[PDB]
């Protein structure tokens, strides 16, 4: 489970990068970074709180 | 040499994050680090 949570820190890295690379704009960028890291929220304690 | 401009551009694109409220400083930081150092080296080759 400890992975699962490093899966949502993973996909913010990349998200970077491929805004980075000129794949996805800003505004696109926001929506999903906000998302992830809500859901990383929902994926944060509960196995250890 | 059409390597760095690549990366001019991405590193571009990072630095419009910082206006933002939102995002982290360090992970802004920290991939503008790695940005960076890939220039320096890339700048350093004529000599060699």
């Amino acid at each position: 489970l400890n992975e699962k949570l490093k899966i949502e820190h993973a996909k913010k890295k990349r998200l970077f990068d491929l805004y980075i690379n000129g794949s996805y704009e800003v505004s696109e960028l926001d929506s999903m970074m906000n998302d992830i890291d809500a859901q990383i929220n929902y994926y944060e304690a509960q196995i250890e709180a």
